[PDB]
């Protein structure tokens, strides 16, 4: 049961540090919890203090197939039931349309889900539209960058305060700037099982994925050229170590093959696309390559590279999983070995989905920590139980403050082994910042 | 005189951004008829700046800002040209404000001037304090000091402000170029020109991991050093761990109380040189100096001399000078010292900035992008045509703003072409899909580069 | 088997370049060569490139474990039958010597010979020494067999010139610097399989593989420490930006528990051993290490770390296949999770059992190319025409000359795409080097 | 006896010398061991090497250890002003100052040989570059009778010395300390990696990041130079004639190009590939050969490119052709501006001009102070250890029949190199493990004896 929890357990320093620091004066003495987000093995630890919550949970699982079959074997503590369901082999409407939203979510407060998408937002809260001014549970902390703001809340009558836990500082930095940097190091590693020293490769774009994918190749010992459409990112490319060139001739792509430089195209064998555009490598640069090229699409979505033209004119023969031998000028012959063929370094889509199945749980350590801690930036005052005159004074939608991320980062800093200095009272007022923080405004970029 | 132009002409070729403005808008001259009063320090680079400004049809008058910062021989060229300059140091320092007063006031009647290009000056102590009503003709003010914009915003909230102004210190092309890069280029040169030490195999202490901090860390590691990072912000200190550095503090359990028992003597006994990259006071007190390894080097790239302690040293430890970059300070006392003794310290400068005290700093190309945004501000202000708008709208537009992102990218475009690179141009079909026009900025305002 | 040949022939630029270059000259017109090396894939292409120049080549079996059954599919195309063995079939070795040397009941002559193991050379004089005074030379690839060859040369016995293909500047650089820097990354990926940027590791030994091992870890964001007994290697470590530490106080290993610096060993999260020595990591220093530390060995012998002490005095467990959990409680007695335990990676042994894929097939190319030039150089001289008096000078063993190494490296530079400048006559006499001969003396260390 | 512009300049040298000694442990450490013995009493060394502040401590330890030496500069722009005055203030007769002409260079090399108009008797020679060895080997073949030792420093000099032996004109045994590991892989590998980028920036102040450079030659100097340029953000290219060095250049992550198409140089304009040379802003020469940058390549380069040289001699780049065909103008000391429009017709606003560094001489000595102190530690120690070993033999007094075996070039054994390496590592703060008695029976060597065979190249 808990042996699965022991596998990570302390592997998530932030949440465990919160447990070992908030084991005294226990907050969140009110509502129960249900939970709906996907029940991975890692996820079912966000309860933190189960005694301060429902302790039955049952993991309502409002979104699609959130629960997992490991639930029956793992969640077996005292008084906490679980359904242990996966997939849709049976009817899902009986437990989704006729969900425990009314059964477990009884209209006498003492119930939370802390889920993604806010169940049904306006219609959800308007079934029992009396919780306003009586905040004793969930207050729309749903992450869900797709949900973003949902203006319907603002222009509508639903004025319950909400502070979504996405779009923080440590969430994005841990994913793109550092941490999950194994994006390119899943092909350029054993995936091509080749040495990259001395070769020349082309990477298009210089965004966060582009910035993270250009230091690894150079540290390997490769020669890299960067393309960009935005002057700021191109300048950043020039200033670090890289020359900025464009596939198209003279800086203008207008009509045909006469508007591409055929010199640099015929001497590069690896293409990495760190862009989310439509035609960043159309059927015009693949016509000029060094008789052998490997293409991996690291960018978002799958609309990049070619279009439904490369599939027919060039045969996508497969000789190895996630690897192909797309020909260029191998007319007839039935061999395509006279240096006229191209390797597909991926299947044509994101490597994290095709070439990879499992993902580390370290990326969500800073995601769950602030999401749990936001309830105490909430709760606490609970200005809902106040006259409505003061209610409209502070009604707005804000992202999570700076302190709620600095405290999360502090646990990760000392997890590896390290000490952060404490500001003396004299130094705090000289700058204009309290001793406990926060130290920087919202316009700082780090 | 003629020598100054010879110095100028060679350095002129290293600034694609300023020179490209003279021919990108060749013949259009959007800055026709604009009169500008400025007080930026007289340097070779600012000479290129003013020469670029004049080439667009406008005329400017410049003076000194700090008096002490001057090039002497560079003023001969401007004097021969005709624009009055008071870069020469005053014998009794009474010329600090007397010279600035002379440029502003002409004859005995007001004269038409619409723009001001100041550098952190005290014009508010002259213009906004002695004759605020004169602002009926000036349309905008350009400032670059990072602390100036906050003062301007506070004044706007107080309502005493009369004419809107725009700050440029919040631009990406300024913050990224002038802080992260440059210090990476200049830190190694500053260290080696005074010490000539083999940085490989040494151990260094860096206090702070901010804008200058990242460049300082990357500058010492590329030479083959061992670097440790001390930080008070967990978010900034987190970035040190993922950059390969280890986070330590000079105090036991991060608690400081003024007693000698709160200093970690094991860590401080292995460091070779120490730098300070913050803006606070006493980030390295006299207690850290006691535990430092003998024959250490002290550096400062912050703002003032109060970041690392020097008043204690001048009252308790000896001093000795050879060249005005490196000083000898003995860890025994002020009574005396021996020429052969080991108990001494090496201090880079007297605790002030080391980039100015060792070299020219960002020599010619990084400073190019800093000076290009200031000129592009004047064109935008003069295009607004404040005179044509009625007096009713004057109270509506009184606000403090920053350069729009569209004007910022053009400064960066010229820098790329200076390295011989080429920037791709979006097709009309591809631009509309991503949600940005072909020319308009491609990212929102809240993006973190 | 044809597919394996195509990839192997395309991954060996040196031999293929020699085959496509020296064709048309045929420097093996009058050579009678019989060869036997350890049976590998590259041995086939070595035979092919030897016979492409006109040499009369005969192949046999001289090693027992090197033979593989899967090679029979590839030899089926060839008209020459081969023999393979599974294990130590020493009793069958007499059959191989008799049948392969004696073709049709009559003695046979070979102008030059090239074998492996450095043991078959004595057989030539033992069985049929009559024609062994008419052999131009011998080239054998073996370790420590050159010692036996020089011993017999001082003792007389076999009268034939010799030259080895093991000592070369080209062979060292490809493998020691860029061939051994492959297992460490793979080993740590298999073991930890997570980001390790900011932690601390200790690497033992900085002779030749320590440099690659220590350079690979730093670019991943680790603090690397190096311990060494050779002062010159320590000096090279210091100049590269590392730190030199000693597990024992002042470096003196007194054998007691009071002479170990536990302060440093209490902050180390990984132990890497590279040196081929005994008791470089004793059980006393393995008891002062921090919890959850990981030990690994990439050296030569399996008895570098003080192993079997944890086997007897402590307990073991089973984890991910090449991961072992060793508990510091002692013999027996532990709770469900506890905190005192270490982790092994290969119990001090090699990773060839299946832990890592190992070095790629390109390793054998760097050494097999030199053998062709060794044969060609030791064939131009007229052994039958030289008098006995001058044969005293020719009766010597020398390493491969400097000229033959440069021809090997020239092909590698063109493979990646490059051009080598050619000297003018005026400059060549200023250095003292012919425009087509060795460029560096024998005392140049590169 | 001295000749300096001002005696006040010696104060800077000693303060740097004390700092130098504090950061030069091995030379000072071995000084104390032999101070009470004086094993080289009666030695006579005539020295000609770059008089840097690193170099002065060697003269100081030789003179305070019981020997008499005379020293002179090695190049026009070689001697630091403060280092020369410090040695001069100690009483040793030296000839060095600021500003020297080519005709004045030959006056100083022969001044050390002579003594007040009469020849000076000597026993050992410490020569850098082979200039002092050859100048007396032919003009005054008499001094070789008493002189019985020569110690060389650079790679080029040992080639000139070795050529003498084959011709039979060499008469004095020599010690080749340039082959020791603590000099070949320490002095001229890392010294350039620290000094080249300092010398480039101090003259031109260019922002190296994003620019392109070309480096000729990938020997020991080439590796350090390439790393120095690469760590600052440049995009560097390497040209080489030796295939092994080219292989090493490609493996590290550089690119190999040849200024002459297909590598064939024949003097015509069709040999030069103008396209590749049109995107280079910096060219550095490391080979040490003659005429590596010709007229067909120097005038066909991209506008406003920087030329500098680290080789020992000035024949790397053809400065003779451009001297009398193109006008030369000075922008600052040790840096020149050359307009290639015509012989004498140029204006200040011309767009076509090249910038020359150190006039083709050694750039790291002209526009920079040179190698640091801790890099030069591993060379002077071997020099001292070789001088003591050979002086005691007194080859000038050996029997004639024995001279047939004692007239050759020798090298120091590996134990001395190990001792120097240990004494230099101990000053960085490191601890070297000491082998237990059980270790010797497995490694194959004793506790204190050597650790590697002679075929080992590190
Ligand atoms: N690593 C991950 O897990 C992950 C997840 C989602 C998205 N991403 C990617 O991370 C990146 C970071 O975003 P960002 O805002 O820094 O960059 P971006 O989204 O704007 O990516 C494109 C980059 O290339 C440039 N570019 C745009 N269109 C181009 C075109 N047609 N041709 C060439 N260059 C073009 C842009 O200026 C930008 O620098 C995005 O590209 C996004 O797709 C990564
Ligand atoms: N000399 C130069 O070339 C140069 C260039 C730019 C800016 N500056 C000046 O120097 C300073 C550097 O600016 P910046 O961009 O680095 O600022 P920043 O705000 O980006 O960073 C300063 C850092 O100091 C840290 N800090 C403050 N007190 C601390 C303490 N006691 N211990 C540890 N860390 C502490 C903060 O957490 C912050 O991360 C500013 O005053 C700036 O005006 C100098
Ligand atoms: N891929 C591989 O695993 C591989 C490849 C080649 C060789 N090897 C084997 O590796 C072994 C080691 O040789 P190498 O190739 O690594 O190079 P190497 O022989 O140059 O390295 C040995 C180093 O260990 C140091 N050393 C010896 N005893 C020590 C001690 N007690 N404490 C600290 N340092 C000590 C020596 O000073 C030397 O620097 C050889 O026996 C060789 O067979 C392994
Ligand atoms: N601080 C200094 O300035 C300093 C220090 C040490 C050595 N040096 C000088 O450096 C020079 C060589 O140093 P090294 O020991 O590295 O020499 P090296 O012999 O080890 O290598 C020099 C390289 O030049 C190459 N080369 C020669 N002619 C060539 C040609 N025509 N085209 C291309 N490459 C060519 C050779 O292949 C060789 O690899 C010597 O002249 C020596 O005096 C100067
Ligand atoms: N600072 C220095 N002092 C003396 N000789 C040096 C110095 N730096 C380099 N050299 C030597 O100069 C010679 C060629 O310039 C080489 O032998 C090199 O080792």
């Amino acid at each position: 049961g808990r042996r699965e929890l022991i596998i990570a357990e302390s592997e998530m320093p932030a949440l465990m540090g919160l447990r070992r620091k908030y084991a005294g004066q226990q907050p969140l003495k009110g509502a129960k919890i249900l939970g709906c987000i996907h029940m991975t093995i890692q996820t079912g630890v966000l309860i933190e203090t189960l005694v301060a919550l429902g302790a039955e949970v049952r993991w309502s699982s409002c979104n699609i197939f959130s629960t997992q079959d490991q639930a029956a074997a793992a969640i077996a503590a005292a008084g906490i039931p679980v359904f242990a369901w996966k997939g849709e082999t049976e009817e899902e409407y009986e437990w989704c349309i006729e969900q425990t939203i009314l059964k477990d979510g009884q209209p006498w407060d003492a119930n939370m889900v802390l889920d993604d998408g806010g169940d049904l937002t306006e219609i959800l809260h308007k079934k029992y539209p009396q919780m306003l001014e009586r905040i004793h549970g969930i207050t729309e902390e749903t992450t869900t960058g797709v949900h973003r703001l949902l203006d319907m809340l603002k222009n509508g009558t639903l004025k319950v305060p909400a502070i979504n836990v996405n779009d923080s500082v440590t969430k994005s930095k841990n994913d793109n700037k550092y941490g999950c940097r194994h994006s390119l190091n899943d092909a350029i590693k054993r995936g091509t099982d080749h040495l990259l020293s001395g070769k020349q490769a082309l990477v298009i774009g210089y965004g966060d994925v582009g910035k993270g994918s250009s230091q690894s190749l150079r540290q390997e010992g490769m020669i890299v050229k960067v393309a960009e459409v935005d002057p700021i990112c191109a300048m950043q490319a020039c200033m670090d170590g890289f020359e900025v060139v464009s596939p198209y001739k003279n800086g203008i792509n207008d009509g045909t093959e006469a508007s591409i430089d055929a010199a640099l195209l015929g001497k590069i064998d690896l293409i990495v696309t760190t862009t989310g555009n439509v035609n960043v490598c159309d059927a015009n640069m693949l016509k000029a390559l060094k008789k052998r090229a490997v293409v991996c699409n690291i960018g978002h979505f799958d609309n990049e590279i070619d279009t439904a033209f490369m599939r027919k004119n060039w045969a996508w023969e497969e000789v190895k999983p996630q690897v192909h031998k797309i020909h260029r000028t191998g007319k007839d012959g039935f061999d395509a070995h006279n240096d006229d063929y191209l390797i597909l370094l991926a299947e044509g889509r994101l490597v994290n989905l095709g070439n990879a199945t499992g993902h580390p749980s370290r990326i969500m350590d800073g995601s769950f920590a602030n999401q749990v801690l936001a309830q105490i930036h909430l709760f606490e005052q609970k200005y809902a139980d106040l006259p409505a005159a003061e209610k409209a004074k502070r009604l707005s939608v804000e992202v999570l403050p700076k302190k709620l991320d600095e405290e999360v980062a502090l646990e990760m800093v000392k997890g590896f082994g390290g000490v952060v200095t404490q500001l003396t009272p004299k130094q705090a007022e000289y700058i204009g910042v309290s001793v406990e923080g926060p130290f920087k405004p919202d316009t700082y970029r780090y």
